């Protein structure tokens, strides 16, 4: 089977690595709003519905063809998404609204053994985000893997806390431990990205995009070969989980400083090796229209003693090596803009393993 | 669990029955034309995008709520679809258009076992179909039921062989025997009333809206449980298959007589009992715009000794009694218009059994 992948550090074979082509400025809806920097909300309120701008996105084209050149060195084979004009307005009977891009494979594809999911999303702006790998995933499917698409959410208002209190980042944080997130539980949603994979037990956290409803609609696809454990940690990312707790290796993380997890314990018992990475150097002048500085972390591990870094991050790099893991440098500064860095941009598909139990 | 069903006659304990209210007439697009008799191409042609006749529309709402009655009388609880305007128009990147209706909760889903499948569709009308059904669906998930939604296709051009040279209903025929639809194997596309169920076994027909690729996609998501074989038949309907080969209880089938199954002997040497039920005394003169006089034998079964039937087709209802089958006689009439008899205006939820094997 083409598809075949069950960890985030098996030699890696073959990967989808996304375009900054035709990307689009969301509209500054809720959910925008509540998963990006105060210090953004303007460019969203002004920006929303035309292209990021093309100066930064012909730069990003460049550094991501490169990062190609380089996984095709490595031995790995590339497949990337279809060019799309992003800009489209689109309605359904729910709500309009323009799209967003396919630079990240990670927050919409994840691969479960044999499987290719498709997330549901739960941004308005993403919906039909799918088209652009549709092309692909039928690849696969021809070849005899298995592929599956979550619910798709209707995105109507119900979905949503249209009234939610957030007045800056540090207020996302207080409703965050109080267990409340711009989205509802009206229906499953949610982002691959919340979802990281250690062979029989995938890790979960319930964020601004990924609801209860939707880690157990996971949970209950995946049973009994596949156990679906949900984490926290403090002062979380809006959304997604690997630039905060990135498992690089059979019982090894990267545990984010600033985001502890609650549940470390449970790591710790098990014998895990919890790393936690030296500070970004990125500039605070540098745009990140979504993420955050810990884009650092955001590494894509070729195996396991091998990991695609960025170039600009020597501190990083330098844990790594005293670490006896070989660093591929890569200079992806202008793509890590649009909210992503190595494991982002990437959806392994291939990874030369089998499916093991690394929590015992 | 409160879904739970393996085979179309075990004892009935719920259901979901349809809607005929706010029902559009679909625009006149090639899909529709390879799926309609010529008799009613104008009629698509003027009407498109307009509700049915609504002096129509009344009479089905009434026979349709004195089924229900019925239903709950013979001990079955029902549950219906949202109310919705199917008139809102949509449009995705690929296409706009208008609704149809919810009337045929058989088209849409399908319940194998304790999981319920949202079929993708192959009408651009129908593409948002799905959504009357959610709050159902969402309430048997909140309870314990599995929830698939098979791949939701772009319904571009692609998918579709915008020069099906069909001038009638016997030139589709002499295509169909071609093994050329209207419909390409560019992307998975189905509707779940293609497909009828018998245990272990599951029978499914390549016809005008159910591709190849669509049935290898159930085929693959439900084995090694379930086995999805293919059958076809001689001037076979345009789509669906339970007003051609209705499965009515263990090893006994009602095969009409116009469309006979090319494999029937594989039924014959299993020790199937293969009934072909007498000719339909529905008026020529009444529309049914969508299927034909065959709705007759889409019966629907409470239990193996109790179906429900037609009130005006007599001769059926005199099979049916000399096999010692009770027959509850409802008039549907004018809800039969809108292209359904019993099984189609259904989807059975639950049913009191097991799962087994009947072809042995």
């Amino acid at each position: 089977c083409p598809v075949s992948s069950y960890n985030e550090w098996d030699p890696l074979e073959e990967v989808i690595v996304g375009r900054a082509e035709n990307a689009c400025v969301p509209p500054f809806t809720i959910e925008v709003k509540a998963n990006t920097y105060e210090k953004y909300w303007p460019f969203y309120q002004k920006q929303g519905g035309h292209y990021f701008p093309k100066d930064h996105l012909k730069k990003a084209v460049a550094e991501i063809e490169e990062m190609c050149n380089i996984l095709k060195t490595e031995g790995v084979t590339v497949r990337r998404p279809d060019p799309i004009d992003w800009s489209l307005k689109y309605k359904t009977p729910d709500f309009e609204s323009t799209g967003l891009y396919s630079a990240m494979p990670r927050d919409i594809l994840i691969v479960v053994g044999n499987e290719i999911i498709e997330a549901p999303m739960a941004w308005r702006s993403r919906f039909f985000e799918y088209r652009a790998y549709r092309s692909i995933i039928k690849d696969y499917f021809h070849r005899g893997a298995k592929w599956t698409t979550a619910p798709k959410p209707t995105m109507a208002d119900e979905l949503y806390n249209q009234d939610y209190p957030i007045h800056s980042v540090e207020d996302r944080h207080k409703l965050a431990a109080q267990g409340k997130f711009v989205t509802t539980e009206f229906e499953p949603c949610f982002d691959a990205a919340d979802f990281i994979r250690a062979g029989r037990d995938i890790f979960a956290q319930r964020s601004q995009v990924t609801n209860y409803l939707g880690i157990e609609w996971m949970r209950r696809h995946l049973a009994p070969d596949y156990r679906v454990h949900i984490i926290s940690f403090k002062d979380p990312n809006p959304m997604h989980i690997d630039a905060t707790f990135n498992i690089i290796g059979p019982g090894i993380v990267l545990s984010n400083p600033d985001r502890p997890c609650h549940q470390i314990d449970l790591f710790k018992k098990a014998g895990w090796t919890i790393i936690t990475p030296p500070t970004p150097i990125i500039p605070d002048d540098h745009p990140l229209w979504m993420s955050s500085k810990w884009l650092s972390m955001n590494v894509l591990m070729l195996d396991e003693k091998r990991v695609m870094v960025d170039a600009n991050e020597v501190p990083i790099q330098k844990m790594f090596e005293k670490l006896g893991i070989t660093t591929i440098k890569v200079n992806i500064r202008n793509a890590n803009s649009l909210g992503g860095g190595f494991h982002c941009w990437t959806c392994d598909v291939r990874r030369r393993g089998t499916l093991q139990s690394y929590l015992d």
